[PDB]
Formats: structure tokens, C-alpha cells, sequence
């Protein structure tokens, strides 16, 4: 009974002070899925300094300056998105949690997306020059097409609609970074930068769970709403995704057209847009033509993360 | 410089949207201290499952059910404070960061204080009955003296003053939990629950850095203020600490009721109150007599 006549501290801080606060109870758990997720993400802890990025130097050096600039720029753009999710997106989910363990899981997510951003830094430190690193930061700041994407999602985190925030949260690991992740998988399919792709697979091992978990929590909340409100939220999800696809296409054409990779990158992106919708409980409208990924690239995408790079 | 004509995402989200956003730059950093702290806390990653708490069963069984109730209550009280810090306190610090790396470090802090709270659950699962666990949760909810402490500090996290929020964020790891931490060290000094004390030491290894780091960042910000505004902040700190010491004493006298540990626990608490003030750049007013800790208890800090 104590649980039903008390609130978690975050509920007390922001929503309701009619009752006293309860400490987190890990001994009687409301949702077994939370313990499962907690155990999986904590057991998957890793740091980028355990992966030997120096072994990419031979294949890195065979790439010309334009290819090296593209990689640096693409990765710095991905770093921006992780900075958004670490410092705003994931932490904004904590107060809207259904369960106590979920509050701690989103804290873990925010930290681990921080590590993802840190790992690009370790790649740049090993492979890139000081001038390449600085140019890419300049390029990210001045790229309106790049900037438009996080600019569209951030307002949902700072506003007071929890479901819209949760959708925006899941749209980051579930969709937005895949246009960029195409490049390292394109490269490693041609034997280029293999140790970098190991870092990308570790990042993806986390982001796949982040997307699933937010989608899972989204479905639980919207299931309680009226059919009218469910229909309103479905409309919002497709409207937002349609907008984000439009912005993503413009960014990826700008990023990849000179290398001839934009159409493949967009199909790679739309494949994951379908998976994003599936993880929110909706059907994907995209055709097999629209979501076609080349076998060699999909092999790099779906390859298992190496457990030798784990912390323990 | 791209940096001087852009903002971090969190600055964009909450403060200023006039300029475009910059990705975190780990290849050129503003404050070398952030790298040192980041490296230390990440390398110190631990989970409670890797301590063999089951080896405390013999000494747990040597303790009567009044002592077992005290331990469960004390730790569930500490769990509440960690829950406040993980879910509100540390994450509130992110948007008030001086540097990009600090934003990510506070994300680590919130996660790790989460792990601290989780480790008490591991101890309870290993040693306590379900009814012992539930009684302690009831007791925490209904204890007005316990509740007064987080209730006094939470407003600073939800309010618009970054320095007052920072002071509150330092006061929990730097002061409030030490009254509870006295118990396991008192016990392990007498050979009771040695493996539990290893979890407590892993928690403290984090919390000491958390208190240092928040104190360090507070000092950098307050140094930029005018002497009058610096004096005003110093006055706020000593006044707040005075109130929190008052509430802690009342709580600890209640908590240790029947055991005779409250005076020693309060001295142990005030020792850390002095260290809290030192981490904020102020001097400790507390006497040697007021902060006296027995050698055997102090030995368990290490
Ligand atoms: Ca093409
Ligand atoms: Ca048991
Ligand atoms: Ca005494």
C-alpha cells in the first residue's frame, strides 16, 4: 500500500506534492521489461579507448582528401545529434516515466549517448588532422540543412506534451542517424576503416535498444488514451516523420550527391523509418523499392557487435 | 572561431536560439579538469552484482531483528536521497554547465547515483525478507523528519537560480548521506557486514568526486560575481547548511532511537559538512570536538 499513497521524487518535484516521496524499490518491480532493459544496457557498457582505431590508418591514408572530409563532416553531424539526445532528449524523458526503473534507464541512455559522442572524438584524434576536425565543426554550424533536423525535434523536448517528446526522443536513434551510418557501412563493405565500423556497431547495439524502449513506453501510454486521442497521435507521428524525411533528404543530397551516395543513403534511411514506425505500433507504408539496401551494406549493418570490446 | 559564434544544444533549447548549434568537441577542450573527471568516473564504472554480498550472511544472522530493521531503514532512507539526485538533481545541472564536457559528466553522475540506489536493492535482495523491505519503504514515506531534508532542497533544482541549484546538488553527496554511512562503517569496524562496506566504499569513491566537481564549478561561477553578490551567496550557503544540519540532527536522533549512535553519527556528519564547505571554497567553522570520529570508524573510510 505504501506505493499507492506516495510518489517518486521526480513526480513530487514537477507534478504533485499531495503525498510524500517513496525511494526506488528494485525488490518489487512494476514492469519486468525494465529490469531486462537495465541489465542489458549496463552489461553492454563500453568505452571507445578499448577499440584499436590506429589499425584503420592504412585504409584511411588510401582515401583522398574529399573522402576524408566527408567522413569527418558526417561523423561531426552525428556527434551533434548525440549531443542533443544526451543533454536534452533522454534526460527530458525522466520526469514522464511510467515506472521508477525507467527514470534510471533514461539516465543511463543520456550517459551512453554521451559515450557515443565521445567515441567520434577518439576516431578523429587517431585519424584526422587538427584542420580537418576544425573544418567539420565550422561546416556543421553553418549547414542549415543539417541544423534543421535537431531544430525540428528540440521544441518537443522542452514543451509539456510527454507523448510528443517521447516520439521525438525515439525518432533520433530510430531514424535520424541512419543516413549518416550508411557511410561507415558503405566503407567497411569495401574493406575501408574496419575498426571504425566496430565502434559504429557498439553505438548501434545501444541505439537499437533506446529506440525499442521509447517505442515500448510510447505504446503503453497511448494504449490508455481514447480512440480519438490515439488517432490524433497516429496523425502526429506520420506528419512529423514526413517532415523529418523531407529535411533528411535535403541534408543527405547536400552531403552525398558529389560522391553519388545520396539515393542509396535515402533508401537506407527509409528502411529504418519503417522500423521506427513498427517500434511505435504502426505499419510501414514504404515499398521494397523505396527501402532497398545492397546486400553488402546490409551485412555490415546487421553484423553482431564484438563482445571483446565490452568493459567487463 | 566556430565555437564563439555557436551554442551547445542545451543552450539552444533553454536560453538562446539566435545562433546555430555546435557538436561537442572532445579534440579541443576548454577545461582540462573535465577530461580528468570524465576519465576517472568512467574508469570507476561498477555494478553491485560484482560484490559477493552473500558472504555477509553469517554476520547478518549475528544481528537481531532490531539491528536488521535499522540497517534496512537507514539504507532505504539513503535510497530516497539517491533517487532525488539521479532523477532531479544531477540532470538539472546539465543546462547550467560552463563547458560541453560538463554536460556529459552530469549525465554520468545521474546514471551512477542510479547505480548507487540500485546497489541497496541488491543488498536487500541478498539479506532481507520481503516484509523487512516493505516495512522500510512504509517507514520512509511516513517519516516527516526524513522527508523534510529532500523537501527543503528540491525547490532549488526546479527554480531559476543556477548557483543555488548547484549548492543543493553538492549538499546531498557532500553532506546529507554521511549520517547514514556512519552505520555500515560502525558495523564493519566490528567485523559485521564487510562486503556491504565494500559497496559503500564504491559508492563513496563516486560521491567524493561528485561533491568536488560541483564545488569546483560553483567556485568558477561565483568568482565572476561582484564582492556584494559573492557575500550574498556565502550567506545563503551557511544559512542553508545551518538549516540542513538542524534537520539532519532531528532525523538522526529519530533514526538511531534506541541504539545510542546519534551523537557519533552527528559528529561524523559535521566532519563532512566541513569538507562540503571546503569544496565550495569556504572555511569550516566546526571544532575538533564537534567533528570527532573514532579511529576504527575512520579506518573504514579506506
Ligand atoms: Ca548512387
Ligand atoms: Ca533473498
Ligand atoms: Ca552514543
Amino acid at each position: 500500500n505504501y506505493y499507492d499513497r506516495s510518489v517518486s521524487p521526480v513526480e513530487y518535484a514537477y507534478f504533485d506534492q499531495s503525498q510524500n516521496m517513496r525511494a526506488i524499490n528494485w525488490n518489487k518491480i512494476v514492469d519486468e521489461k525494465d529490469l531486462e532493459v537495465w541489465n542489458r544496457v549496463t552489461q553492454n557498457f563500453w568505452l571507445p579507448e578499448n577499440i584499436p582505431v590506429s589499425n584503420d590508418l592504412p585504409s584511411w591514408n588510401e582515401l583522398d582528401d574529399d573522402w576524408q572530409q566527408l567522413i569527418t563532416r558526417t561523423f561531426t553531424g552525428l556527434t551533434l545529434l548525440d549531443t542533443v539526445q544526451s543533454s536534452i532528449g533522454d534526460v527530458a524523458q525522466i520526469k514522464n516515466s511510467l515506472t521508477e526503473q525507467e527514470q534510471v534507464i533514461y539516465a543511463n541512455f543520456a550517459f551512453m549517448v554521451g559515450v557515443h559522442a565521445r567515441s567520434y572524438g577518439t576516431i578523429f584524434s587517431t585519424l584526422c588532422t587538427s584542420e580537418q576536425i576544425e573544418e567539420a565543426h565550422e561546416w556543421v554550424v553553418d549547414n542549415e540543412a543539417l541544423q534543421a533536423r535537431p531544430k525540428a525535434l528540440i521544441p518537443f523536448y522542452t514543451a509539456d506534451d510527454p507523448l510528443k517528446s517521447k516520439i521525438a526522443a525515439a525518432l533520433m536513434p530510430g531514424f535520424l542517424l541512419y543516413g549518416g551510418f550508411y557511410l561507415p557501412f558503405y566503407l567497411s563493405a569495401r574493406g575501408k576503416l574496419p575498426n571504425t565500423s566496430d565502434i559504429i556497431r557498439l553505438i548501434l547495439r545501444d541505439k537499437v535498444i533506446h529506440n525499442f524502449y521509447s517505442g515500448y513506453k510510447y505504446q503503453l501510454k497511448v494504449a490508455k488514451l481514447s480512440p480519438e486521442k490515439q488517432a490524433e497521435m497516429k496523425q502526429f507521428v506520420f506528419d512529423l516523420l514526413d517532415k523529418m524525411i523531407g529535411l533528411e533528404k535535403t541534408y543527405l543530397h547536400q552531403l552525398y550527391d558529389g560522391f553519388g551516395l545520396a539515393d542509396e543513403a535515402i533508401r537506407f534511411s527509409l528502411y529504418n523509418a519503417g522500423k521506427f514506425l513498427q517500434n511505435l505500433g504502426y505499419e510501414s507504408p514504404f515499398t521494397k523499392e523505396e527501402t532497398r539496401i545492397a546486400p553488402e551494406v546490409f551485412a555490415q549493418l546487421s553484423a553482431r557487435a564484438d563482445e571483446n570490446h565490452d568493459f567487463f
